[PDB]
């Protein structure tokens, strides 16, 4: 019975949006391509298998995300619909895809100049996040789309978290911070896990595989918490700027780690232009 801000109920989505493809398979099954049919506008259509009206509250957490963020490097919220058991999420259709597919289908990692372009609006889009106590939790190159305009979106919020979310009581014994609200989870620490998932981004885009891809992935966690943090393959390829960026971003010490806001003083993010990015599409639909 609760009313749901940005979810209709009852109404079937295919009599407004005819699936028309499909994009790939993930944690929350397959994701159809989908076309609006009185404005032909196209959307990633997410359909999850929601059973209890438990379920649906869990899953509209990323619907509440994508609904309150306006920002021109995050995908936006398009529809919404609850139907025969099945949360449909109608999100903003990125037509070059994504960033790890890009690298398989060319067989080669994306240069520096381009990875600099990726780096900067990926960064503005987490800023944003961070900005508004939110926390992506899943950055990897297949979670960034490349628009055919030559501009990324960040995509697939299905774990990020609103990271804060009767009576009072006498209050002579409240600290400041609580009075103010300035939880741990309100200060910077919580949020440089994203910084972190951007530095492994962007050896991702550099190589095609993160670190540690030859590994097991209970082997992987073990070496993620034991070992120093990753560095380029072939660091003599890549500029000091890159490499002092990752640096500043695969800092094992969360407190020395940089901050969004830190990182968009850093020269490696000075640019632009999306040229770059503009030469890797315009080529592959050559
Ligand atoms: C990375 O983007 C998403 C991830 C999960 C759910 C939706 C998206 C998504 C698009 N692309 C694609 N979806 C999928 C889904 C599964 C596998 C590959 C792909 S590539 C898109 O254009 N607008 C969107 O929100």
């Amino acid at each position: 019975m609760k009313q749901y801000e940005h979810v209709t109920r009852d109404l079937n989505p295919e009599d407004f949006w005819e699936i028309i493809g499909e994009l790939g398979d993930g944690a929350f099954g397959k994701v159809y391509k989908a076309q609006n049919k009185e404005t032909s506008v196209l959307a990633a259509a997410k359909v999850i298998d929601t059973k209890s009206e438990e379920e649906l509250e869990d899953y509209m957490v990323e619907i509440d995300i994508l609904a309150s963020c306006d920002h021109p490097n995050i995908v936006k919220l398009l529809d919404a619909f609850y139907y025969e058991n099945n949360l449909w999420i109608l999100i903003e259709f990125c037509a070059g895809g994504a960033v790890d597919a890009v690298m398989l289908e060319l067989e080669r990692p994306l240069t520096e100049s381009q990875i600099q372009v990726v780096c900067k609006q990926t960064l503005d889009a987490l800023n944003y996040l961070h900005d508004n106590k939110i926390i992506h939790r899943d950055l990897k190159a297949g979670n960034i789309l490349f628009t055919l305009d030559g501009d990324i979106k960040l995509a697939d919020f299905g774990v990020s978290a609103k990271n804060t979310r009767s009576f009072i009581g006498t209050p002579y014994w409240m600290a400041p911070e609580v009075v103010m609200c300035e939880t741990s989870k309100d200060r910077p620490y919580d949020y440089k896990a994203d910084v972190w998932s951007l530095g492994i981004t962007l050896i991702e885009m550099a190589e095609i595989e993160p670190p540690h891809h030859e590994l097991n992935p209970m082997r992987v966690l073990l070496k993620i918490a034991k070992s120093e943090p990753p560095t380029l393959a072939q660091p003599s390829r890549w500029s000091s700027n890159f490499k002092d960026f990752l640096k500043k971003c695969l800092e094992k010490n969360v407190d020395a780690r940089w901050t969004t806001s830190q990182l968009l003083q850093h020269p490696f993010v000075t640019v632009d232009s999306n040229k770059p990015i503009r030469e890797l599409i315009a080529e592959a639909k050559a």
